């Protein structure tokens, strides 16, 4: 509808320039619309941005949902590098909307509570996996499972970001994948 | 002088309430000066943020010096726990400049300059001692080592902080550190 003119009209906007940069009069014009009848669809403009990572966020749990049911046939390090392409692409595919999100982190609780949520759901199915693959003897027992896959989450969740904004330091984004699985196939598999 | 005065209730307060929540007249207030004094040593409150923080991270850096030129007579799984725990020492024992200083990366320059030279050479210091592993055959040729080491440094920069502000997920701060030495030992020592 309108509604997703607007989305679209803020992702475009936020390739250029912050949220703050961004006023409501920006995104009605951009949807073709008049700044009232903007606030018919969005009370603000940090809700049009909750929306946008909402739709982000749901893609790459969807995805990874999708991967869970439908195991490749190929080796221990293949699939938890197709698991972490789901980050790797989803929130790649959107690199304005997932800056933007995580500096509203800050500002924002709706974002805030968001990302913990499913942060927290991602790290206790790292964790469940971990834990089958030490009681099927494939992996030895270390680390706590779940402290182990807090820990490999919040790195991808800093590096992906900082190669995706290409921070200074940062691994470039063509070698960030092969780094992120190095890391989680020998501190998952090590002894 | 009257600047440690300054500096001391900036920190004091930062326990309490965010920078924003503080003002020129409360840090005055708190040193026994007047506000147009306070502009004499600190052109800002920022300013003062920024002296707190770039103190926190040259004691951090310090140390870690320190440590370099005087090798523990420990295997190496304790070596790097003796490093880590440099930064988990000091910014540990300065919980709330740490949090106000990664707040203010977002919005000041200066901030995010000090950060960024500061893990640059951290990054670097720790490529040059993984090399230093393989050259004498103690560490196999995996990942570039500098790429490793940049992920192993943004891993816990983000994983410390989680724990010291206690955000949900995060690792307990009583457990991060044997968490974080796993993880390198690891995957620097794992084939
Ligand atoms: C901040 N940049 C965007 C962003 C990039 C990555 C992440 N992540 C943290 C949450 C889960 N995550 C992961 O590393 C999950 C790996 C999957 C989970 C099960 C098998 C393999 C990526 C979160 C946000
Ligand atoms: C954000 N929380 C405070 C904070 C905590 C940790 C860090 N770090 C990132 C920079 C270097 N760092 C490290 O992990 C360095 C480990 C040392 C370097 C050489 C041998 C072992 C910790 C940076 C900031």
């Amino acid at each position: 509808d309108r509604e997703l003119a607007i989305l679209a009209t803020a992702e475009n906007l936020l390739e250029d320039r912050p949220l703050a940069d961004i006023s409501v009069d920006d995104l009605a014009k951009g949807a073709g619309i008049s700044r009232p009848t903007f606030y018919f669809y969005f009370p603000s403009k940090e809700a049009v941005l909750l929306t946008l990572l909402d739709r982000v966020v749901n893609q790459a749990d969807m995805a990874l949902q999708t991967l869970a049911e439908n195991p490749a046939d190929t080796d221990r390090e293949n699939m938890w590098r197709t698991g972490i392409n789901v980050f790797f692409e989803t929130f790649g595919s959107h690199k304005a909307v997932t800056r933007a999100g995580q500096a509203a982190r800050a500002t924002s609780v709706e974002v805030a509570e968001l990302w913990s949520t499913f942060m927290q759901k991602w790290i206790a199915y790292t964790a469940a996996v971990i834990d089958a693959e030490r009681d099927r003897g494939a992996a030895p027992r270390t680390l706590p499972a779940h402290e182990l896959a807090t820990a490999l989450n919040l790195m991808n969740e800093r590096t992906l970001f900082a190669s995706f904004a290409g921070e200074q330091p940062s691994v470039p984004e063509a070698r960030v994948l092969d780094t992120l699985v190095h890391i989680w196939v020998t501190s998952i598999y090590g002894e």
